[PDB]
């Protein structure tokens, strides 16, 4: 109610969104929207939920996302050797030393986060991106040159391999982020794009490109997914033959089910060596 | 005269580089290297540039940029929780928030740009690097972990998603750098380079290794072209087959193609739903 | 045998680690971990090493690695723009001038390196991360968004591509590291992890990914190699098709073998 009146700001301002800008908008429409942001930037409210055995996406948090943008200007950004220029402030400029002892995860230079994502306790933050709107639960390692973009969903125990990209879904506005349920592992190279849930326990391994559009080949069933990983799903790279066989194009193959279940990264690497 | 006056300098200069040092170097010859590397960093000029439907490039740009690395001594360069020890300096050290406001684009920390590369009105570079030599033209997005390499010309509402590299071309200075025409999207993990020419309104997906070793597959036709990505291929990662089928190898496949112009990702998205 | 002591010391602080943290730790176990890196950091020591032309893994020296997260605390690092909250302190953050001059590489911003790895001269760290433990030998290229793992070894005159990652092997604590010898090239976007040895003077094209698991697939002889780039290999992506033919699965292709120029080598595909 104090969350159905802050919403209320938002829903209402996004409406009229045309005509805002940062030096038009009156004080308590940047409050509340500035304020959701730090909701989710603690994870206090976060931009999809598993409600009831199904992800739901709030859209008004959404909403609120791209209204930080429109209500901000763009400002220097003092980068010692560089500078920057953008509108979205980052997490960790303000934290001090208490905080970061209080919420427990490590962040490793030059890793850096944006004001309104939320990263929990336990969690590595390896030379990395963590993009506005996201949430990375518990114990989970973001390594070198890995991506969590706006709004996705990265579950606890989840490994985000070297280089792995996570795609940001701002809008629209009705479209699910991607989303990386607990355990789940995904090798060096990996992307999971546009919406994509991968279930709870997968191992998906290097170099699987994963949109919407992506066939994920159960090599079991001869059955084709779009769009969802099943748990404890083993996704390798692969190809499909064309009718000719003169040519193939790329899939993921799902080669393996395991139950789904927190796994050392050594863990890991023993059951791809398991695989026909 | 002023710019003949110039390019003369450079390639006179050029041709006695073996004697030319930080130390050594007079101060015409070292106004003129900086001023040409100020004219790419502005746009002014361009290392290659498309003229009557064809892409020419200037070598004397090229012993420019070459010229800058020979007369310049490394240095240590502050970076707050390390230091640096380069040659090059950083593009946007010296600019001021006026600066930043008129030229109308966003870096996004820790983005990083080296002095001599354009940077055009409303693109955004997420973090991600571009090299002397590059430009990167309006409404372009580089997005987070992506290269744009030296003297690369990036061309107008682009859209470099996570991790691409686009490849840098200075030696041979013949040869043409890397060019993305306007309206290219390019899939994130991709990388294009050795001035591998990817034509206007093309979309490249996820994973998709272009250089001039690379066979482009039409699968459309059954013809292979090398080196270029002919305007509006829509275009997957795949493999073509040994002559007796027990291997097959990575190959990049033009899987239609579509009319170029202005995009959304809405249409980019079910571009690739319609691949086979 | 100052470093015989050495190790021992090492070693049975390896041996109850479960009792040590930063808390606890006791001074003479934190000078000897401490100690133990500042030689990984300058050379002195390095992880594993060519020995009568085999390569030979010090586990003592991962033990050390694996024990210096173990007994320090994070601690704030002022970033400028941002701020960090970590436990290894960073290679270059004290440098002079004279210090970059005498050890001969450069570092592009914002590429940076954690203490405890080795930088040889006439390297170029284009941006990009080199972990602790590391060794990287004399006139390579760390192109852009390049990842030299922990206690991965890189030869001399070297070239990772652009966005090239060195899997680090920190655990399992007995694996090698992984290994890129001398002369070789590796193609942009690709990775090479878990103890894999590229042998000198091979070729990696683009975008080949290369675990302990990976199938490296010898188009010549239809041999199938593991966890091993032999000695000027050349290499590209493939694919291995199912008996039936429904579908096949990423490999590596060894597409030739030449002795000890890159694009004409590749652009030979068949
Ligand atoms: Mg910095």
């Amino acid at each position: 109610q104090s969350m159905q009146q802050l919403q209320n700001v938002i829903e209402t301002a996004f409406e009229r969104r045309a005509d805002i800008t940062p030096a038009n908008v009156d004080t308590v429409t940047r409050e509340a929207i500035t304020h959701v942001i730090d909701l989710l930037d603690t994870g206090a409210l976060r931009v999809a939920e598993k409600i009831d055995g199904q992800w739901v996406t709030h859209q008004w948090l959404k909403k609120a996302v791209l209204l930080s943008f429109r209500i901000n200007d763009n400002q220097v950004m003092e980068g010692a050797e560089t500078r920057y220029y953008d509108k979205v402030p980052m997490k960790f400029a303000g934290y001090d030393e208490a905080r970061f002892q209080r919420e427990g995860f490590r962040v490793v230079p030059p890793a850096t986060v944006r004001k309104g994502a939320f990263i929990a306790r336990n969690t590595v933050l390896m030379p990395s991106y963590v993009n506005i709107g996201a949430f990375v639960d518990e114990g989970t390692m973001v390594d070198t040159w890995a991506t969590v973009g706006s709004c996705a969903q990265i579950g606890k125990n989840v490994h985000l391999s070297g280089g792995v990209g996570i795609g940001g879904v701002l809008e629209p506005l009705q479209a699910n982020p991607t989303i990386i349920e607990d355990n789940c592992f995904v090798g060096a190279r990996s992307e999971v794009v546009e919406g994509v849930i991968v279930e709870e326990g997968s191992v998906i391994s290097m170099g699987v490109f994963i949109g919407q559009s992506t066939r994920i080949y159960d090599r079991e069933t001869g059955e084709v997914h779009y769009g969802r990983v099943p748990a404890g799903s083993v996704v390798v790279s692969g190809n499909l033959p064309s009718k000719d066989g003169s040519y193939s194009l790329y899939c993921a193959v799902i080669v393996k089910k395991v139950d789904a279940k927190t796994r050392s990264k050594v863990g890991i690497n023993e059951l791809l060596r398991t695989i026909d």
